[PDB]
């Protein structure tokens, strides 16, 4: 980057906002997982959506990278800057507007995270729901088309984001739906929402969501069970689904994971296949929900629920698994599989991965949103033993192979970021490839929108 280029961004942004510093660009070069960091050349923090239209102007024009930036959480390394350019964080635009608690709809600036709209929101009877563990921008959810403990009741990002405000490659401005709107449902046009609902960062910049709310639930029980067999913990699974029993969260620890918890977590829960339950209604609705959910994990084997205010814990300690599986080895770093599968296959591609997990001399936990047929591996790598990351990658694409030869999806919720850009070409074919292809190149006809990622 010239000097000329970085007075330029100066001038739009303020100096303060544009750091060209190796340490400060080394920070913004990873995300959570183990891709290798690759540091942007400069990070640029612009304080409006103005200044953004701005910056990407003058990157664009000037065939500079951009690599959009929230909270840096992903983990298939859709922030590291692979051909260099500019990243631009952000999480200055932080404010929270347009709260609308009669239509059940808010909108946010990629600096607010989902801890800090539904503190905004206590007391207002609402909540947004949609959970990753990480306290990511809710922004970035919208980017990668997050989901989490809550999507099997109420829905993933996609289904829950109403309208984006997007900055194009070379700086204009969309609103998805149209500036202001909120709706329940529309046939008006090509829905635009949706295409950049998991997009990445490489169609363009989001610089506001409007999400939608939920009523807060009338009462909540949560539990633990514990079984004797993966199998039997997923056929359990299964079963709920297929009775449409409607509960709120179903995630599933494998024994590894429950005790790689236990220790990281202060709980002490049998070391054993377990199901996290979370059920929401009313009294008598929960005590209907409860007697048919422990009527199908007790056929299967599972033990009398262990019941579950502040004993958050739970869920707090599920939504730190990944830290949880990184501390069972201190120094390594994480990969993590996402497939997603037709939920009656789930139950063999589960016991099959457990299978393969104990047969190999690799460390994986296993923990999902079973509710969903969806499941991760969390695999652990020595940041320096590249016999073992090239075994982590081998056994993610096997994982990842096996669940597209059952009719699945290589990823439900991280994305495909640098990780996963060969599963995908083999999930759509060359016609799918070639038609998302053809997107992008009308949205970024210099390919300067996070290069290297996703295709
Ligand atoms: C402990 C832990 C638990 C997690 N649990 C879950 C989970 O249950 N479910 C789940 O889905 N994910 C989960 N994640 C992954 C991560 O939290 C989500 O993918 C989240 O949506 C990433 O948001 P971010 O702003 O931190 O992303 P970043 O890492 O900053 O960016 C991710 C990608 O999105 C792009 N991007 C970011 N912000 C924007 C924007 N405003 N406009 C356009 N593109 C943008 C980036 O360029 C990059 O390609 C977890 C991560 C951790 C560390
Ligand atoms: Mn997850």
């Amino acid at each position: 980057l010239s000097q000329d280029f970085v007075e330029a961004l100066k001038a739009v942004v303020g100096s303060p906002h544009v750091s060209t510093a190796s340490a400060v660009r080394e920070q913004h070069g990873h995300d959570e997982s183990m891709h290798r960091c690759q540091p942007p050349d400069a990070v640029v923090w612009p304080q409006n959506v103005d200044q953004v239209s701005r910056v990407a102007s003058l990157c664009y024009n000037q065939g500079v990278p951009i690599i959009p930036f929230g909270t840096g959480t992903g983990v298939e390394g859709g922030v590291c800057a692979v051909q260099g350019g500019v990243c631009i964080n952000l999480t200055h635009m932080d404010q929270i507007t347009e709260l609308n608690t009669e239509d059940f709809s808010v909108v946010v600036e990629p600096g607010v995270t989902r801890k800090a709209l539904n503190t905004h929101l206590r007391d207002s009877g609402l909540w947004f729901p949609v959970d990753p563990g990480a306290d990511a921008s809710l922004c970035g959810m919208a980017a990668t088309g997050a989901s989490g403990t809550n999507a099997v009741r109420y829905g993933t990002m996609r289904d829950n984001v109403i309208n984006l405000e997007v900055v194009l490659p070379d700086g204009r401005l969309l609103h998805t739906a149209g500036r202001g709107r909120h709706y329940r449902k529309s046939a008006a046009g090509y829905n635009l929402t949706g295409l950049f609902v998991g997009s990445e960062g490489t169609l363009g910049i989001i610089t506001s969501t409007t999400l939608r709310l939920h009523p807060a639930p009338e009462a909540t029980v949560a539990a633990t069970c514990a079984f004797p067999s993966v199998q039997a913990a997923v056929d359990s699974t299964v079963q709920i689904l297929q009775a449409a029993v409607p509960v709120a969260r179903i995630e599933f620890l494998d024994d590894v994971m429950m005790d790689a918890c236990n220790r990281h977590s202060k709980l002490n829960c049998p070391v054993a296949p377990t199901l996290f339950l979370e059920f929401h209604g009313s009294q008598q609705t929960l005590a209907e929900q409860l007697q048919r959910t422990e009527a199908i994990t007790q056929d299967n084997g599972g033990s009398h629920f262990s019941w579950a205010a502040e004993k958050n814990e739970l869920w707090a300690a599920r939504h730190n698994a990944w830290y949880a599986a990184l501390a069972l080895s201190p120094g390594s770093k994480a990969y993590s599989t996402d497939v997603c599968v037709p939920i009656s296959r789930l139950p063999e591609i589960l016991v099959e991965t457990k299978e393969e997990i104990k047969a190999s001399k690799l460390t994986g936990a296993i923990v999902g949103h079973v509710g969903d047929g969806n499941f991760h591996c969390i695999l652990l790598v020595d940041p320096d033993d590249a016999e073992e990351q090239r075994r982590v990658k081998a056994f993610a694409e096997n994982l990842g192979r096996r669940a597209l030869a059952l009719g699945g999806t290589c990823t439900g919720e991280h994305g495909i970021g640098l990780g996963k850009r060969q599963l995908l070409q083999e999930e759509v074919g060359p016609v799918g490839v070639e038609t998302m292809r053809q997107l992008k190149n009308t949205l970024d006809p210099r390919g300067l929108m996070n290069p290297g990622k996703v295709l």
